[PDB]
């Protein structure tokens, strides 16, 4: 039914859930805005594929064929099938739109399905060949703060610093997520222009003549020589064709700002830590297109999950 | 079945559970009065999609259409979903009532589960950019009282309030929940405008004139001219449109107050703990659309579960 | 299949099973008599839609229309869904025994979930706006009560008191589990009505004339004016309509006797704890319509968990 | 199919597992013999429910009328489904052996999910009113008998005598025991008593005449005024029934036999405590219908699950 396949896809953490692995330590390594715009890109074609076909909204099958009244149900089941097939064959479905329309109604499904797996990839290929890295460097970070902020708490009753000045001078890994959030976008482009391309074609299309002329039916005069055969799941297509592609043209700026790395972040993540006697050092250089700014990005997007930077950023905002 | 959707749907925790997860430490991000609406607002819709099309309330299929007796099977199933197919047509169905009431009928299960996506996507938001927000906030203020608390036995044997009175001067939280429940409220209304519409519409309208006229058979004259065609899963969409109007109806005044946060919150949750000698501070000053508002209703909400409150709570009751 | 529907609804904790969360400590918010009430008021109704519609009782489905033997079965199956969806429009189905009737054995199934779903709601509303506060009360008083009971061990070898008193004029609970219990009668009552009204309708009403005239089949003399229509599975409404007019009369006395809350309640539940010498109090004042009668009511329904309790229980159960 | 639905209801814990409960300690508060007639008395009811419709049994629909060649398809659909539905109507159905045994044939599967459902109650009650009284009342005991066992170990390097004293003269838990188990014995023979009279109806009365003659059809001579129809799974009913009715006849004395509770019960399941010093007291003053003997054969159902008794009993049995 319509309703428990929303359940499925929308509703519920479809592929937003948390990576439950004895290897990531609770921590997330894809942000907010990424996560959401890849279930998004991801959720919305697979949902609009189980609605198109769904029961209560499709009556019978995908095409029908107006056979003669003299055919058998058999004859008449042969013809509906045989032009269901016959749309791949040029010499036949003598169409007053071309041959592509009919084309794209057939395997509309299977568009759908083809860049929503290619919309995934980049978010699955961050997974594997950047997301260990980044999971990596940030549970050494993490628990060196806090053996920082035990030691201040020591001296009251810089690692870190040279590390980040080390990764600044080296943009190996923020070039790999600058790389797949392009990727995305153009994915994203282009289904954007087919969906419109697909949106605007003429409704009376659907619609094509056809005819069961081949071999021995070739010499047989006793059937009709032109039959009308209509693609009937057609105008649902239309019409999610264009649900869909408000929704990417909504989401393709949230990908061109997520491009701009360095605008995103803020050069005072770790400002909060400086008051510490122990660290007595500066945390901030500049910004730029540096492996630096994307470590601040994550380290900014789950930087509350230590109990240390919690309290300090209690203390250092009485300021009032 | 009838009776085990509504035990997917109700009686169970369709989005109501606890959020399961190792991060919020067992507190809850969403107030009771705001999951109610949010559970009945996309619960009932989702349910509704489901009723008017299950089983044993529904008989055959979406639509049919009276063919001559001289039509074969095939010719009448071609003629059925043709003109099911020919309602997003304009020079067809001369119907006595216009294009867009059958528009609506074809697509009523899609458009209940448009504003249901919509309706969720605030508490989506909500959930995702500013809760974790709270919930790290949450988790340091409790278990600062607890820590006070346990000063003052050892005492017996104001950070926060520095904290909430910096946090007084800084709406940066509040707006967010303002416009959650705004859109929801918009998105509520738009609904209720849409059904009361659908259900105004006359009864007598379903049905419509078809005609199986274009390409090979204009020119055929075998086939009627007119075809007597109804959507028959119609009635029970009007049935259901009413029911979800009147709770829509009745759900829009909680929303309405739930956007009154300075009403709703008291100015005296933490007025409990004033009694600590550790403490002895005020935790009111004022009232007022500001994120210590928000922090009040959160607080109070969940308050109960520490277990330093409730002592405190009891030893502050006895005043009789 | 029956069996296993029943095996669903009964023989299973369908809604009586355990709170198994993990912020009521294992104890129990609804009375057992409560319980059972909310069960048999929610699961009956259920298992019977279930089973009205179940295979293996029901043929064919739920109308059929005695079509012309000249009619195609396309022709057929049109009438029958037609006069099917025919039931809402005044201007047909000549029936002998009025509109009404007809709409009741079409939404039966419909009805039958609609105060289920009502009935359902005062035991979800008590459970999440007074069952909170019930279970933070409730796990302090036990605790104190092992408190005490452990200081008298020590002694050996009253602020719960002043609580209670406190709470005795303070009857901001007990309206509201009155007033639960209230709307749960009345709705009953009303449903007790409506079974009444159903099973009173006449055996010989679900049959009625229908006539496909409205357009194009208007002007068409071709067709019989008057089709012969009958809603099949009407008979087995009247059964189960009966059965739960039959339960519902007689759980209606067991709600009745649960809105008399001080006279369920006895006196003497802490009786027992009066022989410590740190309690040395008396625990009972008087009774009446409070909050004391609520706690008393809850207390003792849970009273045996606590192992200090029961051996208390034995110690001043030796009289003989 | 047949082999998994015995799977489903015998072969597996249907309803005799244990209570995973975290309130009963592992103990169990329904005896073994009492286990299994409740387990037969209901899995067998739901087993002949599934298997009398279950597939491979059963060919086509329940009911067929013999319509006249002359009919369509639909007709005869009509025809089959109208008489379906004239079992309940009086002024039809001219059958040579009256109303009532077509009236049984209908509704046999919903009989016999009625005294089923009824056989269950008493069990059911008696988890929810006696059990945890039981429950309780059994941990303190068990308990107390180790802490006796531990000091005679102590000494060698009476309360539950005066409880069970006690105990001997109030019989408030016997009474509730003694009366589950008769109106078990009731439904059984209310049981016994309909299934010999439904397998003692003549093989020859499920099939009946039919006629649609209602309103239109009335006065339209072209249909004929009798159909012949026949109840189609009425042989495996009477089958199902004898098997039913058989079972429930030897079950009866299994009833009987548990109602005398003082005979079933021995008095020395305590006496191998006597020779304990700490102990020292006679265990044993008499027997009769009291709740003492109602808690001397739950004791000895499940007294092998402590340490301490088998170890008792071990010793007492060296007497050779
Ligand atoms: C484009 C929206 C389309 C909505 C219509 C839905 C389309 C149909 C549904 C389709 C399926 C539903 C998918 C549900 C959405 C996924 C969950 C959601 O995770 O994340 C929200 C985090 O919210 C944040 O924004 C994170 C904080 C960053 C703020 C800066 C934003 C920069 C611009
Ligand atoms: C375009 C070229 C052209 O104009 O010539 C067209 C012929 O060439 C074709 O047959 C078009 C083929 C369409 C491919 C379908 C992808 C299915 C995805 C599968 C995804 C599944 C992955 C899982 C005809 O040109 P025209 O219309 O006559 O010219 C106007
Ligand atoms: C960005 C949205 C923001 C608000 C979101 C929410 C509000 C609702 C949003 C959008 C409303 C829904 C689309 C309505 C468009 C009507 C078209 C129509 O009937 O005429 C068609 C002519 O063909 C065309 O018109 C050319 C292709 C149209 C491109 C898609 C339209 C969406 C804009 C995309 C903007 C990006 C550029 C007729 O042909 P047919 O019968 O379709 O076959
Ligand atoms: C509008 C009701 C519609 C009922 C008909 C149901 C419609 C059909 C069912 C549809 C589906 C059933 C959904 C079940 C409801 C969700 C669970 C329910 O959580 O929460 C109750 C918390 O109760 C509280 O009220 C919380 C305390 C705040 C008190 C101030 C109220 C201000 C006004
Ligand atoms: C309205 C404009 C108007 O009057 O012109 C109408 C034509 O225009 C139309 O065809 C109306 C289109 C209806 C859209 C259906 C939404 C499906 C939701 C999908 C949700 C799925 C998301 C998952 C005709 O005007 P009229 O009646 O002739 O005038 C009187
Ligand atoms: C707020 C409820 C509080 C109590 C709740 C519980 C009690 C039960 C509640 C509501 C009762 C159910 C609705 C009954 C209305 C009968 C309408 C009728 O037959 O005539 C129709 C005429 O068309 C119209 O009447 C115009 C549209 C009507 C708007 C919806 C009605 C609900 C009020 C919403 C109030 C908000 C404003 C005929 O046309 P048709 O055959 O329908 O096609
Ligand atoms: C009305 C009965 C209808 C029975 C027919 C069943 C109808 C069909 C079945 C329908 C579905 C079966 C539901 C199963 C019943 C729920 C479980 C059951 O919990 O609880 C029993 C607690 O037993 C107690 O009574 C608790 C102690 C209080 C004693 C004072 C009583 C005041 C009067
Ligand atoms: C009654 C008024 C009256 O007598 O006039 C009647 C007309 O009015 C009607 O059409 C009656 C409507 C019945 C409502 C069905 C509820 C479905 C529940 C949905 C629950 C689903 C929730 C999920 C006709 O009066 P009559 O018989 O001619 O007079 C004798
Ligand atoms: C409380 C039970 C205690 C024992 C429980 C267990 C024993 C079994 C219990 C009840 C036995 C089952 C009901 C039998 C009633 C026969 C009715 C009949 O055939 O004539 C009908 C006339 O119409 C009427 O008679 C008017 C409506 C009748 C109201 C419901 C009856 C139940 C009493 C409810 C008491 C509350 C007041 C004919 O019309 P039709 O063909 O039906 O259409
Ligand atoms: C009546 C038998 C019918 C058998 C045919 C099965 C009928 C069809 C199967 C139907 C379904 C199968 C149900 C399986 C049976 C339940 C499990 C079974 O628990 O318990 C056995 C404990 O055995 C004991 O007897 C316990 C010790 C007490 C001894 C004194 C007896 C007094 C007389
Ligand atoms: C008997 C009275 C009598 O002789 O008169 C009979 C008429 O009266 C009847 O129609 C009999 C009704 C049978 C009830 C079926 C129970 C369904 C259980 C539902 C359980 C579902 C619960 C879930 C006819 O007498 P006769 O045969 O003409 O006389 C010889
Ligand atoms: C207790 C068993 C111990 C051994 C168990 C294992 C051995 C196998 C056990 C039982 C064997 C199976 C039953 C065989 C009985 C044949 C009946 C027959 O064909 O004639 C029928 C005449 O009608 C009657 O005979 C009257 C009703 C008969 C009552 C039920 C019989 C079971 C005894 C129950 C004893 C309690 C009293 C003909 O009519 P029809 O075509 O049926 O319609």
């Amino acid at each position: 039914a319509i309703a428990q396949l929303a359940t499925e896809y929308v509703f519920s953490d479809f592929l937003l859930k948390e990576p439950t692995e004895p290897k990531f330590k609770g921590l997330r390594l894809e942000l907010a805005v990424d996560k959401m715009v890849t279930c998004i890109a991801v959720g919305l074609p697979l949902l609009l594929i189980s609605l198109a076909f769904a029961q209560e909204i499709s009556i019978g099958t995908q095409i029908s064929c107006f056979s003669p009244s003299s055919f058998s149900w058999r004859q008449a089941a042969f013809v509906d099938s045989y032009c269901w097939a016959a749309v791949q064959q040029k010499n036949s479905l003598q169409s007053e739109s071309g041959n592509l329309p009919l084309w794209l109604h057939k395997f509309f499904p299977y568009i759908l399905l083809l860049f929503a797996i290619l919309l995934y990839l980049p978010p699955l290929f961050w997974r594997f060949a950047a997301a260990p890295h980044i999971c990596s460097d940030l549970k050494f970070i993490m628990e060196e703060l806090d053996k920082v902020y035990n030691r201040a708490i020591k001296a009251a009753k810089p690692i870190v610093e040279q590390y980040l000045k080390t990764k600044k001078n080296s943009n190996n890994l923020i070039i790999k997520y600058i790389s797949c959030r392009l990727l995305t976008l153009i994915i994203i482009l282009l289904a954007c222009i087919y969906l419109g391309y697909y949106f605007s074609l003429s409704s009376l299309s659907d619609e094509f003549v056809c005819s069961i002329k081949s071999g021995i039916l070739r010499n047989d005069s006793t059937v009709p020589d032109q039959f009308q055969c209509k693609l009937i799941a057609v105008g649902i297509f239309q019409l999610l064709s264009v649900i869909n592609l408000v929704v990417y043209v909504l989401l393709a700026p949230v990908v061109v700002y997520t491009l701009f790395v360095p605008f995103r972040q803020k050069t005072d993540v770790l400002k909060v830590y400086e008051i510490l006697p122990t660290f007595d050092v500066l945390h901030f250089k500049s910004e730029g297109y540096n492996d630096l700014s994307l470590y601040n990005l994550f380290l900014e997007e789950n930087i509350s999950e230590v109990k240390s930077y919690k309290c300090l950023k209690v203390l250092e905002n009485i300021k009032s």
